[PDB]
């Protein structure tokens, strides 16, 4: 996160930390939504990642943080014309359920759409200077807007049109979300409404908004997903 500072301690008990196990770096984060089930994006999650839950500060272990795995891993593998870019979420279930503590706490899904103007929390342990690729080891937070999707459409020709993306950043450039932010969650007007997904290098670039998986066309999705329904997931 560029243009941000370091996130109070207290305000992303949701947010999920995915490492490998050795060398032990950081790769991406996700959001805790149950508390057995993570929320992340398809293009940084691989097998085998270990979970943390209650992270602040890389170098320090809370008494209360959780180290999980995914024992469960769903794709969005609902409609074959979507393109990668319109399916980036997987869902994770957990080898065990975290309970409630100091730094931890589940997220819940978006329970109204998400409306143009919202101001958006954006979190994580990326890239923190749009001029050098400094990795901090405390998550950074900071606001950005959520901008009518026009303001990004001319900017990713790859990305064919669509309405399972959100636009958001700041126009005037210097806030952004930058690599290895990646999975992290956009909380706008205090809700759950994307994920982070990608935007350009260099980062925060004036008139240059990242794209953020829309969270609420999953909604459904997760839910029949939880409520244990293995096919029938996904609608007739
Ligand atoms: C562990 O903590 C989470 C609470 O999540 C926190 O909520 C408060 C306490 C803040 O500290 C936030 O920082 C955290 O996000 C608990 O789960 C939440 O329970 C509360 C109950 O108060 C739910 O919030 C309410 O939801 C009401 C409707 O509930 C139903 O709908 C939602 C979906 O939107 C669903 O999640 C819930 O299961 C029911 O289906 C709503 O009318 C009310 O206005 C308010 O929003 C919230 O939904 C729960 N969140 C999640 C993610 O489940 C656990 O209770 C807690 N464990 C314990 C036992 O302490
Ligand atoms: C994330 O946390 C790390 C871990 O360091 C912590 O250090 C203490 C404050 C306790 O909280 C420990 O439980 C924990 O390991 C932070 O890194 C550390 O920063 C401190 C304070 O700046 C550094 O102290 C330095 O010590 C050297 C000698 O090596 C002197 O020359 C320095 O002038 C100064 O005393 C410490 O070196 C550093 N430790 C490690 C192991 O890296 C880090 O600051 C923190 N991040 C943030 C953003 O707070």
């Amino acid at each position: 996160v560029i243009g941000g500072n370091e996130c109070d301690t207290n305000e992303h008990r949701f947010l999920a930390a995915f490492f490998t196990s050795r060398p032990w770096t950081f790769q991406c984060a996700g959001t805790l939504i149950h508390e057995e089930w993570v929320l992340a994006a398809a293009h940084c999650y691989k097998r085998g990642l270990n979970i943390y839950l209650g992270m602040h500060n890389q170098s320090i272990q809370f008494d209360d943080e959780q180290r999980r795995y995914a024992i469960e891993e769903h794709y969005y593998r609902c409609d074959e014309k979507l393109t990668k870019w319109e399916k980036d979420v997987v869902l994770l279930k957990l080898n065990k359920p975290v309970s409630n503590s100091t730094h931890i706490a589940p997220l819940s899904l978006p329970s109204s759409p998400p409306s143009i103007g919202s101001v958006c929390r954006v979190m994580g342990w990326g890239i923190m200077s749009s001029t050098k690729d400094i990795l901090p080891d405390v998550p950074h937070c900071a606001n950005i807007n959520l901008l009518n999707y026009m303001e990004c459409v001319a900017h990713y020709p790859d990305v064919p049109e669509t309405t399972r993306l959100l636009c958001a950043g700041v126009l005037e450039g210097g806030i952004d979300t930058c690599n290895q932010d990646s999975g992290g969650p956009l909380i706008c007007d205090g809700q759950f409404q994307g994920i982070v997904f990608f935007g350009k290098y260099p980062c925060a670039q004036p008139n240059k908004p990242g794209l953020y998986t829309r969270v609420s066309n999953y909604n459904d999705w997760i839910q029949n997903i939880i409520a244990g329904k293995t096919t029938t997931a996904c609608p007739p």
